[PDB]
């Protein structure tokens, strides 16, 4: 008779999860997010835009040369959401938290940091000791559903991979014992990837990952020291699969997370950037074929921008006259986007 | 050891419900349907429109006569979906489903059937002994929700009162006692409505409840029988009340299930013309809707409000002859999205 607690325990899991489903596309499945960062005790003699805000999901932005101005015409964009100088990493991880959900349910999440190099990427997908980014977040969520999933009869693993992109080459985060990864179908799933010789530690708590996490930073040997056209030229994906198992019901699930804090927009490899975006709005065009093997990124994440998978995205700017120019072509970005999603 | 678990059964439920609404609200809180009936054995000589359907959520009318037609510009509405003399009452009853969930979740629903007289409300609302209509789908579908919930801790109870409107005049369709019956203020909850006077029997299970909507069908005796004005020009409304109370734990659950019949739609219209102005005035947020104008929009005042969800369905007639009202019918419904 407990059964009927467990076993309708089981079954009113089972309908949580398609409703969500359901809300996750109604939404979306595929947003492009904008954030806006407060500038810095050393940038109080930097030069604006002037933002003007209509509406909580629409942002113009001008340069405050009124010579300029003229030739310019209007700048004028819309997301599924903006955040302003006054937006909490809270903020931010509300719009990620239910996606997360998604993926313990066995769906492949994507999350993207982009912009320009001084934007806020590396701030928003990792943060800092006092204000955590949404990676520390997204583990600490991640460990309580889980908890609490035991009471349902899954048990759920965490697999964490850690790696670098620099130059259409990849590098594990996890050792420096320098060898030759590879991207590989994997063997019980034509259309899932593997990464050959890849160290892939399996998480036993926030702390435990907390560190890993750690180490991999460091690993970086982030020479953003002396000419770190590296650390803001390199994409770092960080992984986390989800397996659940439900013994005594068998089937299982499988989802995973893709927090990349992707290399920096600006201009003068892009072999990758310029090849992620094609492949992200070739989608919202439900284009026949996508060309995911034309770079190491796409081809890495090939199986989260698939048909089911859902992606973040967010474009960073610098609220800064001197960025202007480039802030603008962030936000191009996202201006084409939705032109698609018509 | 249970209580750990069970509780998570709450908790889990609890999370399914905040979940449905969500979609429930995305999807749309208002949809307009559209019901188009096929030809009758009676009907085979009968000239029909040109019914074009580009796309499965719109379809296009037009006037055989290549004289009227080619002066008027065209004849095209689309709906949140659209049914065709192929579709069965089972297909209706998808639509449908959802809100009753919402209701034991206790939120207030408003199923209308309109169009003129013809078209297929009857039919829908009802339907006959042979495909049921929502109504009959609705009490089962109804009784199989409340049987597993017992498990949750929830007791549901039913409360049930049909009633028909006539001339701004209304009528308690399960007693012949004849009596006077007023809309007030309920009396914990100034925005809800209570009716003085009304037989309000508790349905025990599906039976029970056929019988009391017989019972209610009977002492219509309409006038359907020697002058049709009646039947065909009055509104059944039948109201389901859910109660839902979870004890060792407090906390009530209450919603209602408003199943309006409507009377035909051909230019009393106090009523249907105020039902319609209130439709559409809530699809434009106004400021002030009118309920009180009329005898059913202050019956339904609270199964129109904010959470409440609302199902319109426009049944119409294939044929010439009813054309320039089956436009009429179809211009409110391109008006409401
Ligand atoms: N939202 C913010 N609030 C406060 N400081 C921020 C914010 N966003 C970015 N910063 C600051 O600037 C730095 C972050 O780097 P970032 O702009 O993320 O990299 P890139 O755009 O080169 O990838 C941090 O040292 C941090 O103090
Ligand atoms: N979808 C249908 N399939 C078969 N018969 C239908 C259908 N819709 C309506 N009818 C028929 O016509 C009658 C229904 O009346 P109705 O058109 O609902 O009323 P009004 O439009 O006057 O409110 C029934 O006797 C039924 O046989
Ligand atoms: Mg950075
Ligand atoms: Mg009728």
């Amino acid at each position: 008779e407990l059964e009927t607690c467990k076993e309708q325990l089981f079954q009113s899991n089972m309908e949580r999860k398609e409703l969500h489903n359901t809300v996750m596309d109604l939404r979306g499945n595929i947003r492009v997010f904008c954030r806006i960062r407060p500038p810095l005790e050393s940038e109080e003699n930097r030069m604006c835009c002037t933002w003007t805000y209509h509406d909580e999901s629409t942002v113009e932005l001008q340069s405050i040369d009124a010579q300029a101005k003229s030739k310019m015409g209007q700048q004028i964009f819309s997301f599924d959401q903006v955040f302003h100088p006054l937006s909490s990493q809270s903020d931010i991880f509300e719009m990620v938290s239910p996606l997360i959900q998604s993926a313990l349910d066995g769906y492949n999440i994507c999350i993207f940091a982009y912009g320009q190099t001084g934007s806020g990427k590396t701030y928003t997908m990792d943060g800092v000791p006092e204000s955590v980014g949404v990676i520390p977040r997204t583990v600490d969520l991640l460990f309580d559903s889980i908890r609490g999933y035991r009471n349902l009869g899954w048990e759920y693993e965490i697999k964490a991979t850690f790696l670098e992109i620099y130059n259409e080459v990849l590098y594990d985060l996890l050792s420096n014992e320098q060898k030759d990864m590879e991207i590989r179908m994997a063997k019980n799933n034509k259309n899932d990837i593997y990464v050959s010789n890849i160290t892939e530690e399996t998480v036993l708590d926030p702390n435990h990952l907390r560190h890993l996490m750690h180490t991999a930073k460091m690993n970086r040997a982030t020479a953003s020291t002396a000419g770190n056209e590296r650390s803001s030229r390199s994409h770092a994906v960080t992984k986390l699969e989800l397996i659940g198992r439900h013994a005594e019901k068998q089937e299982i699930s499988v989802g995973s997370i893709n927090l990349v804090d992707l290399a920096g927009s600006e201009s003068p490899i892009n072999r990758s950037l310029s090849e992620l975006t094609n492949v992200i709005l070739a989608l919202l065009q439900k284009q026949d074929h996508i060309p995911y093997r034309n770079s190491k990124l796409t081809h890495l994440l090939m199986p989260s921008l698939g048909g089911n998978s859902k992606t973040l995205m967010f474009i960073n700017v610098s609220p800064f006259q001197d960025c202007f120019q480039e802030s603008v072509k962030s936000l191009r970005f996202a201006a084409s986007v939705n032109s698609c999603k018509m």
